RNA sequence: GGGAUUUAGCUCAGUUGGGAGAGCGCCAGAUCUGGAGGUCCUGUGUUCGAUCCACAGAAUCCCCAC
RNA sequence: GGGAUUUAGCUCAGUUGGGAGAGCGCCAGAUCUGGAGGUCCUGUGUUCGAUCCACAGAAUCCCCAC
């Protein structure tokens, strides 16, 4: 039956991304008593999970960039001989395990991973591109939020065609300050190394000075 | 984008294995007893029926034994997609089993894929009750040796060059009879769905009529599956 | 460099279907001696090809199904382990080679490869719709034939929008008469086992008596 | 449809590894020089050219030894796609190398793919480089015992267990000089594209031009990759 | 298989070789003068020189088909 | 992420539970009477019973974005 395990033995090339994102969490966090649309305790939850991951799993990430619901690892060292079954489950594994214990859960979740096949002067880009991920549902989902405050059809079709500036607008003439918003709601979280550091005041990656902060993250 | 391995998909049938990574050094330092627990094996089994229950998935069933789990599967979510299955898979088992045991630091379990034919779906759960057997025989072994002073390394090529009449042999000069232990630990356990008959009134026929209710079960005395009732009882769970 | 194979212990399972696909033969064949749109010398070796796979190669296919350029072997044995790159690469190269000596080419051919993954109660499907193939490029390309003897776009542009039966209609009236061309140009050849067979008139696999033709052809 | 590797892509730098089917027994057997031919060897340099020449793709070289072949590709068809390009490079070479030696049976090349980084490009070449050393010693070994009768196991256990050493002392005792043997016996042959510059005729500017013109070049006598000389000259082969 | 299309962020022009333009949108100062913006889909050839020519491909569209 | 759509070969109707219809196209005899054709996108639940209800997904479309 080792002949009928088709994907055990394939493969990746460093350096590799690891991409964990939680699964139905919208429907699997519900319940508890979560914040909308942002809740301090459970992107805290994350970095420890994340921090976790760094400390305890023994696979040596580089480091760790999340931002709710996802986890975005480094590796140039590949684990379990860059087997892509084995990384992705074990490494899922390990955070749903850990977000468990940070949460306290009494029912349990699961998260999905991915590879990412990265060239290393691919790396910057790649972050780059999540935080932009991390800028787009920190307004919309604020604006999702400050109305429906509207059913779900109807807050969404207001919202329809509208630009992030008049998203802003909106919001404000709502009572809602995006621009002074904490800044973990905006870029995101960085977890690095030695002991280990959560900074939840990082820069934008393509800027300065948040090129060199990637870079020297990156080494 | 560079997310290579994300379109990778399996035609069921297919069996899902997850195996607990580091679990025999995890279990040893949170003081399980050795080199048996049943309540670890409890944990297994309410996992698995957890998984079977709440995942999302269908299972036909689950084989578990020691640190792994075997799930049957003729129908996949994410289209079959590898990678999401046996993360989302391994991570919600991880989950459930750190609910159950209510652990303060984390595990993780490894999963993969095994395609099969329709036909070979017994073999492979054959095989991996001989695993079962296997490890049953070791386990023990090793224990026994490491009790009276062995290395670890010593006691391993041991248990590899020693046949396991000779295991049996030292295992029973020393108090330990392998025959008299729990069916538990040499066959696993099984859950799955058991069929009841049940009926209700039907208002438009104005009838009573029969029907079916499928109630998770926890199996801890299973056949030998290639013995003469073991081949029904799975063909009666492969169905 | 052998974590680098990242490829090499990718598997299928039994049963699968190998179908190999001349690259490029349209412009890599002119310049012989070919008729239009049908060459009986050219089938003759792809057939001559397939049946030289099932003596020489030792790979055991239960049988082959061609017509040109393409081939379709049966595998419950799967070569190399079940390998996809071993057994597409070594088996496209083998008719590479194979088909270059029954044509007694000056310059290279190739042949691609590819895998299906049947489930063995999909098998006569398979060879059904591959026979369907068969059937279409027989009627266009006869239809292409007979217009253009134009221009590539101006043939092209007369056969749009048009159905299989007019084109018989128009075929007829050009002088083309399909229901009596040779039963291998509109359903191809089956080549199998022992002594090695090739069957230049074979049924349609879906219908009397092609069902049971196919069936025996699996065991 | 049920075509589940169609899909599946790599992302260049990427070296394709193409190797001989059988080829020790049916080279012996169609009459060609044991343990080496030079026509054969030639065979395979100039099927590696008529790759570079006329198979639609840019390998940016080719090293060849024995009855395998290396391409280096940082541009590839058919997206990438494994299949695809493992099939079509492992036929194109079958069919050239069947034409070189006008072959009236058919033969076959296996081939893969070896994904790389940049940095890593050089290690690579290294690491087949030294298994044309271990080929050229083994070959040679190989032929002096069954010469002088020892059975093919053994003559195969022996080259095993034996250190390499000792393989050259019975190697020389016996009549052969490895040192005194043909490079290309013992490195391979790299063919590649040399650069040369030419000038030409500028009627716009109305003045004269220089440019460059790559011509397909053999190799024969190749340096040791990571030698003095080895490390830029590989470097460049590269570029 | 067969026919096409691919050029600025968007909609398109432009020829068969000396390396590129309009309108919308964009920044700097609802209309004018100021701007930025390009891989002419990719690689390799040919050529003194390629957006244009030759070869092998890629993406999207249409026909045949089911 | 957010909003949708999915039922005959094609274009669509139909409700919140007793298991399904029109028109085009199709076969049998340019218009009438004769027909065939269904996995109500999948799996699992709930229910005596699911196209409809609950859960997890799939495919396609739109918004945000770049
Ligand atoms: N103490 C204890 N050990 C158990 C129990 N059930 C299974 N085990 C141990 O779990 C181990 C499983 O073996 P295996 O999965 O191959 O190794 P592992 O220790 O998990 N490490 P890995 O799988 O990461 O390589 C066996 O050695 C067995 O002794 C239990 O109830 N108690
Ligand atoms: N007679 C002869 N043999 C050669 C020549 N060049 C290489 N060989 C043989 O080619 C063989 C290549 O080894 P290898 O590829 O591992 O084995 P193989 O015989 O091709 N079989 P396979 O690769 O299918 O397992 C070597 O044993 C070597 O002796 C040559 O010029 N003449
Ligand atoms: N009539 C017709 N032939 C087609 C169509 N698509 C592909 N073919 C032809 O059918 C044969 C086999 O197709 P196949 O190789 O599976 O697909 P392909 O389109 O070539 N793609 P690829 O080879 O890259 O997978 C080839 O001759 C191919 O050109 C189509 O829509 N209509
Ligand atoms: N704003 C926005 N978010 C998107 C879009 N597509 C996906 N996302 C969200 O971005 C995050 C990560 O996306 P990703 O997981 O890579 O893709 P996905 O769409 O979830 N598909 P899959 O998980 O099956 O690969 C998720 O929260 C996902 O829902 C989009 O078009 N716009
Ligand atoms: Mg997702
Ligand atoms: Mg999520
Ligand atoms: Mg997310
Ligand atoms: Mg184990
Ligand atoms: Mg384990
Ligand atoms: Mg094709
Ligand atoms: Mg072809
Ligand atoms: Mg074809
Ligand atoms: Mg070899
Ligand atoms: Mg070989």
């Amino acid at each position: 039956m080792k002949t009928r395990e088709i994907y055990a033995e394939m493969r990746c090339i460093p350096p590799v991304v690891l991409r964990a994102d939680g699964r139905n969490f919208k429907n699997t966090l519900s319940g508890l008593g979560f914040e909308k649309p942002y809740d301090k305790t459970f992107a805290r939850a994350m970095a420890d999970t994340a921090e976790l991951f760094i400390k305890k799993s023994g696979l040596s990430p580089l480091f760790a960039y999340t931002f709710s619901d996802e986890i975005s690892f480094l590796f140039t060292d590949l684990p379990f001989d860059g087997r892509v079954e084995k990384i992705d489950s074990v490494v899922a594994s390990f955070l749903g395990s850990a977000l468990t214990i940070k949460l306290r859960l009494e029912e349990p979740i699961a998260f999905d991973s991915r590879l990412v096949a990265l060239q290393k002067e691919e790396i910057p880009e790649y972050f780059h591109r999540r935080q932009l991920e991390a800028w787009r549902n920190f307004v919309a989902s604020w604006g999702y939020y400050a109305l429906r405050n509207m059913g779900r059809n109807e807050a969404a079709k207001y919202l329809k065609r509208k630009k992030e500036s008049e998203i802003h607008e909106m919001l404000f003439e709502r009572g809602i300050n995006l621009a002074t918003l904490p800044s973990w709601q905006r870029r995101g979280v960085i977890i690095s190394k030695r002991k280990i550091t959560q900074n939840w005041e990082i820069p934008k990656f393509k800027s300065e000075k948040g090129i060199p902060f990637l870079e020297k993250l990156i080494n």
